[PDB]
DNA sequence: GCGATCGC
DNA sequence: GCGATCGC
């Protein structure tokens, strides 16, 4: 699934398959990624975020030590 | 300031 | 250990 966010204003996209840690930060869903080797940070409004991201988001919270 | 991650 | 990163 294709996750579409704007980063310092500009549109970007991350597949889920890149998305590593996800969580609920004020209104929005706070994500980092693999961006080929290093860290990649994005967010999108919880409203915005797709359902795959939201799953993501669940299974994180269940298992967050 | 909010939550967490994560660079250094 | 501490503080920048993410949007606002």
């Amino acid at each position: 699934v294709k996750v579409k966010f704007k980063y310092k204003g500009e549109e970007k996209e991350v597949d889920t398959s890149k998305i590593k840690k996800v969580w609920r930060f004020g209104k929005f869903v706070s994500f980092t990624y693999d961006d080929n080797g290093k860290t990649g940070r994005g967010a999108v409004s919880e409203k915005d975020a797709p359902k795959e991201l939201l799953d993501m988001l669940a299974r994180a919270e269940r298992e967050k030590k």
